[PDB]
């Protein structure tokens, strides 16, 4: 039927010459039957002992022929990656009706590069010992071989190609041995095209199940539950118990996460806290009062089904973003007011310290990136930030950045800049020279020496001290380019406590001028 | 008719991940490629071909058509070297116009055993389809081998116009053609257009680009500067001493002893300090030392060209082209649109200058997050080449010492 895909071994390498394991006469028997039916169908063919190559085989009444091609595969060229990523459901279009077609005898319908067959040679032992065994070789795509998946996919799409142009209404997504066919056709006309397809495939030896022997919606797929006009995630059930093991908690969190893409409100902050210090996947962690509350809240949220709507090219994509806790963002992408195509969370803490502006901006990128991936275009953004505030940070920051069309949305908590460094020294404000203590222009000083502290950490401490003892307005002079940079980036949150302490001071001051000067 | 090109010994073909594209661009590439296929420039390929090079679609400024841009960067680094030396005269021309002689490669076939390596893919939205894959049959635009292999036919196809009016210095870098001269702005665009027809009578319709001209003759370096303050506060001086101290790394002649003295004890920042004859003279010297680039900075062709860029805010940027730290071969600036649009315009601007001056593109160090650059750079980029680049987090210290 189809033209063959030329194949070659990896360079330098030669075909496999691996020993055929001993086989029971019952195994020998079952195999000769299976192998004679396959020679009757042409899948394989008998060859003479001139072929020095060989792949091991075995059998696993119920009998089946399993050929071990791992060795050959080690020697077989690399092929173009069989379908890398898979379409997120939020990116599919709404269909009136859809039919999934399972393709049987898939690989058993595509010839094999003649020039390559010899390399797939294998041998089944003859019952009588005096006599030699039978040597065959595949003429089709051998289940288990390296290129089969890719060579098959290729062919398929080459086969669907025509039918497709003759049916511009119908949408077909190919996935492994499945064939998802959808349309906006009336129930009757749909089942007809489907049968058309089924024959267009049969025409090349491709066999699929008929109308009664076909799976019907919703299609549970790759962790989702797909309807023709809507989707959702596979049903999620939060176990009930009083003894949670570290492993238990991890799986719970994992599940909880897979849900955020549709269920808004899911939180894991507290359940994740339970993993601190854990010493074995089988260690038991009692649920804190906050964790119990979280679980309960998620149970409830999960209790009532939610569902994602499909992409409607006609309309615009809107992405809305909110802050739901320090370093915690939530967003949703819709086209029609509140009809969510998809939702999600972002907690990515990029860098040791940041602020809501940098973070928020980083969320736009992720969202933007996945939007282009799922829909091919970027969504208009509705952000809890004012354009003035963004631009303030914009120009200040030494790093370039861009945010597509977006409109401010007055939905607390609005993201802001809790403090800003005066660009010029303050007249009349005391001056603190810091190097682990400090000296002011007003004669004041305090040299403290702390136990257990990094050099980098000793600096911030001094600056900290300085802030603590200073009035509402203060000028600070450090030789630490580090702390300078840190504070200069105007963080509002830090993993370090010191920082946070300092940030507290900054927010409190009326005016702070930070200056750097080389040491020594 | 094909010339046997190979890869550097032992190297395999590129397998570069294709960055997600927008439906707008993809469609553009579909039309484009469906036509290159129709013309046998490219051909659909099968699964036995595991290679890949990223492809993109950029627009031609003041032109309605889209352009397929292929990131052969990975490939070009793995392609066998080929054994005209860069003209030190071009940089000295009054005006250089840049042309897109890319369509010229479209005739020369590509050695069939090398074709597989030029494989690329047109992604599909949401992976709802496997995505269209092709390879080239003719010399591809952007591939290092193309200009080389076509070196010959070019020399010939240019030999007449070359010696006809040799008062012009023509130069080829990849798909581009840099045409320099000293004609008057009018007499230039004239003989400039003529070359365009002389080439039409040989291969492509060849459109110029950036349609404007460069004026290398006027490219001036940006020396380190110092605040010309009327009165000097303790702060002013500190920023001064500091900047100086940093610039001493490059100019050993610089001194601050007298300036540092003006900063005795624990003085209040805003305290205005009057400058002392001694120091005042020391400053003027330093200032005088900075009036020009540090001596002994020669371009070593065996080394790569690095280009760092900084954001000074206000839509203004500073850059430095060098090979060895503190030994910059050049510096300048760019002014304003948004942050990304500006950076690309700069990168491209700096690369063009680099090509004219050294006939080589530099390795950039961009102050941006990869994912952001990857997302928008193709939005304003219009050059036919793509420099190598990296992503850094510049210290607001070095940014406080330029411009
Ligand atoms: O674009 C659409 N619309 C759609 C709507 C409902 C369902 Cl259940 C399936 C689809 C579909 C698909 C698919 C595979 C990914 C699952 C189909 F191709 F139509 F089959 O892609």
């Amino acid at each position: 039927p189809i033209e063959t895909v030329p194949v070659k071994l990896k360079p330098g390498m030669d075909g496999p010459k691996v020993k055929q394991w001993p086989l029971t006469e019952e195994k020998i028997k079952a195999l000769v039957e299976i192998c004679t039916e396959m020679e009757k169908e042409g899948k394989i063919s008998k060859i003479g002992p001139e072929n020095p190559y060989n792949t091991p085989v075995f059998a696993i009444t119920k009998w089946r022929k399993l050929v071990d091609f791992r060795e050959l595969n080690k020697r077989t060229q690399d092929f173009w990656e069989v379908q890398l990523g898979i379409p997120h459901p939020a990116g599919l279009k709404k269909k009136k009706s859809v039919t999934v077609l399972d393709v049987g005898d898939a690989y058993f319908s595509v010839p094999l590069d003649e020039d390559f067959r010899k390399y797939t040679a294998f041998t089944i032992p003859s019952i009588n010992n005096e006599t030699p065994g039978i040597r065959y070789q595949y003429n089709v795509l051998p289940q288990g071989w390296k290129g089969s998946p890719a060579i098959f996919q290729s062919s398929m799409t080459k086969i669907l190609e025509p039918f497709r142009k003759q049916n511009p209404d119908i949408v077909i997504y190919q996935y492994m041995d499945d064939l998802y066919v959808g349309s906006d056709l009336e129930i009757g006309q749909h089942r007809t095209k489907i049968e058309e397809l089924r024959q267009h495939l049969l025409r090349w030896g491709l066999t699929t199940p008929d109308k009664k022997h076909q799976k019907e919606p919703p299609f549970l797929w790759m962790g989702y539950e797909l309807h023709p006009d809507k989707w959702t995630v596979q049903p999620i059930v939060l176990p009930e118990k009083d003894s949670w093991t570290v492993n238990d908690i991890q799986k719970l969190v994992g599940k909880l996460n897979w849900a955020s893409q549709i269920y808004p409100g899911i939180k894991v902050r507290q359940l994740c806290k339970l993993l601190r210090g854990t010493k074995a996947l089988t260690e038991v962690i009692p649920l804190t009062e906050e964790a119990e509350l979280e679980l309960a809240e998620n149970r409830e949220i999960l209790k009532e089904p939610v569902h994602g709507v499909y992409y409607d090219p006609s309309k615009d994509l809107i992405a809305e973003i909110q802050k739901q806790g320090q370093g915690q963002w939530t967003y949703q992408i819709y086209q029609e007011p509140f009809k969510n195509l998809k939702t999600g969370k972002y907690a990515r803490m990029r860098g040791a310290h940041t602020n809501d502006v940098k973070q928020l901006t980083e969320a736009v990128q992720k969202i933007t990136t996945e939007s282009i991936v799922i829909w091919g275009k970027t969504p208009k953004f509705k952000l809890p930030i004012q354009k003035e505030t963004w631009e303030t940070w914009w120009t200040e920051y030494w790093q370039a950045t861009w945010i597509p069309e977006w409109e401010f949305v007055n939905t607390p908590p609005l993201v802001k800049l809790w403090y800003q460094l005066e660009k010029e020294p303050i007249v009349g404000a005391e001056t603190f020279y810091v190097d682990a203590g400090y000296v002011t222009n007003r004669g004041r000083q305090k040299v403290v020496t702390l136990t257990d502290t990094t050099n980098q950490k000793t600096e911030l401490q001094a600056i900290y001290l300085a802030l603590q003892d200073s009035g509402l307005e203060v000028n600070i002079v450090t030789d630490s380019q580090y702390a300078l940079g840190i504070i200069q980036a105007q963080p509002d949150q830090s993993e370090s406590e010191l920082v946070n302490q300092i940030i507290e001071q900054l927010i409190k001051k009326e005016k702070v001028y930070l200056a750097w000067v080389p040491a020594h």
